[PDB]
């Protein structure tokens, strides 16, 4: 009774996403909606469809979306790609920091505090720390918001800095810019494509 339900809202969206995307002012909120029923509703029922519906489902929001650039900081967008790279790519740092990587070079998110407070989290977890602060300082000067929460984030990570005894000895920003520079997308994204 209750999977059988399940089953149609499943179909019905699949639907709405064939037949309604592309007349939207906010196809974005399509895809949302969509998500949050799989995250909640379904996953709950059965949790192994769930889960490759969810990465499918998220992975063709990324996909619709990402070239328009109306889109490019919207706050509601950032997050599902840093939702996506919590729930399916948390095991694999070069395929986490190459999304990041590609998000940056499209502007996706360069305006936003998020991006940069994530994918600094990213580089400290790798212990890449002084360019994971200087990441930091980037999105000070690129004036994103909300910009004073960027500055208590960087106060806190220099509070974690000074825990582990570490400073400088500009080589850090060097790193940085060299770890930035884009070289490909992200498997998940080719893999789409090609498929």
């Amino acid at each position: 009774e209750q999977h059988s339900q399940l089953n149609q809202t499943k179909i019905a969206y699949e639907q709405r996403l064939l037949n309604d995307l592309e007349d939207m002012d906010d196809p974005l909120d399509l895809f949302l909606d969509y998500m949050i029923w799989i995250s909640t509703s379904y996953i709950e029922v059965d949790s192994e469809s769930g889960q490759e519906v969810l990465r499918s489902t998220m992975e063709r929001c990324l996909i619709y979306i990402q070239d328009m650039e109306t889109y490019r900081n919207d706050p509601r967008f950032l997050k599902i790609w840093i939702w996506y790279i919590n729930l399916f790519l948390s095991n694999n740092f070069h395929e986490s920091e190459n999304t990041f990587k590609y998000m940056f070079n499209k502007g996706i998110g360069t305006k936003l505090s998020l991006f940069y407070e994530e994918f600094s989290k990213l580089l400290e977890n790798a212990q890449f720390f002084l360019e994971a602060k200087v990441l930091l300082e980037l999105g000070a000067e690129n004036n994103c918001r909300p910009y004073n929460r960027l500055l208590r984030s960087l106060s806190n990570y220099e509070d974690r800095l000074r825990e582990m005894n570490i400073v400088e000895n500009p080589d850090s920003r060097e790193r940085l810019k060299g770890r930035l520079i884009y070289r490909t997308a992200p498997f998940f994204i080719r893999k789409f494509l090609t498929s």
